[PDB]
């Protein structure tokens, strides 16, 4: 039953895509128990132009403490899940909002568009990323932002 | 409804991996892969609002400025994932081109991207694309601000 399977297989990880999304507070801090062991978490659109990526359960709890300083009351909103065709594979189009507390940089509000790629491997995530315009960060830390000379186009 | 959920979803795949396909001079005519009233645009931006087109007739001539400042622009990688919504298809790839914008040096882009289409009666309604604008920057010569690492783990 291949396609037992897949839906099986699916409609857990939907649940684990939504338990993810909505983990807030004191319960991050056990959010790296939604991964397989080698999962690998992170941000995969920076300043650099090379992803930040958090290797390995272990690492990843101990992030989980790092952003709860940084980003005390962090919340994802207007969450929307994507199934696709591949059971073990979602998309997540959501905005995220909170406090930044970043070293080193004024304490400010950071408010943005994200979206989430979500792999998964026996029933726990093995690969997730997150997607966003990282100028809106900039902003949130008073960085100037670039200004794109607009005046040659239509 | 399952039937008639499934032919959408077969059909408007075709119409996504056209659209992804696109490319030269049959650029001029991707708009017609759109609604009358359909939208596309970029975004993720510099300035923070999306630069959305509106309208088949606007997508049209913005194709006209696209092949001037992005002559030879290809979609590579492309994956196409279709969604439980039968209207509803997301893409992860990359991009690369020449970039020729007007009042900078010439340049090579290439990004990673992610795709949007949303349909409606067989065609395109709402296309959005998501980047790094950063990459963008570096392929103006923009200097791009470095975020300071030092506190962090
Ligand atoms: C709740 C979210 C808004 C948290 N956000 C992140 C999530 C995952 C990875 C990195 C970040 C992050 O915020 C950045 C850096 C960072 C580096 C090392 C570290 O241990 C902690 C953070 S460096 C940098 C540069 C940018 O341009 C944008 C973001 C980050
Ligand atoms: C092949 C692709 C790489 C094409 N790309 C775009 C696609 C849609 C919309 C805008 C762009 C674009 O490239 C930007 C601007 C622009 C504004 C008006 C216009 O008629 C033409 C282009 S302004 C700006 C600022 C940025 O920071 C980044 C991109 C753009």
């Amino acid at each position: 039953s291949e396609n037992r399977a897949q839906v099986a297989a699916r409609q857990h990880n939907r649940k684990i895509v939504e338990q993810y999304m909505h983990t807030r507070g004191e319960a991050r801090l056990k959010r790296h128990l939604l991964f397989t062991e080698d999962g690998v978490g992170g941000l995969w659109t920076t300043d650099s132009g090379q992803p930040i990526a958090i290797r390995g359960r272990e690492k990843l709890g101990e992030h989980a403490v790092w952003s709860l300083q940084c980003f005390p009351d962090w919340v994802w909103t207007d969450i929307q899940i994507f199934e696709t065709q591949d059971p073990n594979w979602f998309w997540v189009e959501c905005r995220g909002e909170g406090a930044i507390v970043f070293p080193g940089y004024p304490r400010g509000q950071y408010r943005n568009h994200f979206l989430h790629s979500f792999r998964f491997e026996n029933g726990l995530i093995k690969e997730q990323r997150e997607f966003m315009n990282p100028c809106e960060q900039f902003r949130s830390l008073g960085i100037e932002v670039p200004e794109v000379r607009r005046d040659g186009l239509p």
